[PDB]
């Protein structure tokens, strides 16, 4: 196995746990009406996830250039596309607070 895969798999798992922590941050803010600073804080955390997902596409892209026949290449591209759609769904939910 490649260390390019394991480092990519760990980052895909950590960003899935960062999205789940963002879900719980939304739930708490549906209770307390929240200040603009707290609303701007969850938004800045949302933009940080979009940046990490965008650089991960380049990370996965460098792996395809040096090893296009590596197994899990299709599942890693689909897992990143799901994380991007999951992050965007948290953006629309926040915009209604």
């Amino acid at each position: 196995s490649h260390m390019m895969l394991a480092a990519l798999k760990e980052k895909l798992a950590a960003l899935k746990e960062k999205n789940a922590a963002l879900k719980y941050k939304l739930a708490a803010l549906k209770k307390h009406k929240a200040t603009p600073a707290e609303l701007a804080a969850l938004e800045k955390e949302l933009a940080a996830t979009e940046k990490e997902l965008a650089a991960l596409e380049w990370e996965l892209a460098a792996l395809e250039k040096k090893e296009p026949l590596t197994p899990e290449l299709a599942a890693l591209k689909e897992e990143l596309a799901a994380l991007k759609e999951e992050t965007a769904a948290l953006k629309y939910e926040l915009a209604a607070l």
